[PDB]
């Protein structure tokens, strides 16, 4: 719960998801206010309209990729 699997937001994707479709099953697992308004937000970028694939592809992958990089430090030095 702490960690908060994003991998679950990830996961959606199938054609019809809406702002709603997410945030509602996020809920359950526990995920933060905060999180679930920054991850629907960043996908969709005005949640008036079903997230297609190419937008919702391009975005993970580029998200996953960044979440790596992120977290895997260039070195042990800051």
């Amino acid at each position: 719960n702490t960690v908060d699997d994003i991998s679950e937001s990830l996961r959606q994707g199938g054609g019809k998801l809406n702002f709603d479709e997410l945030r509602q099953d996020l809920k359950g697992k526990g995920h933060t206010d905060a999180e679930i308004e920054a991850i629907f937000t960043k996908y969709d970028q005005d949640g008036d309209q079903e997230l297609t694939e190419h937008e919702h592809q391009q975005m993970r992958d580029d998200l996953e990729k960044e979440r790596e990089d992120l977290d895997l430090d260039h070195s042990s030095l800051p």
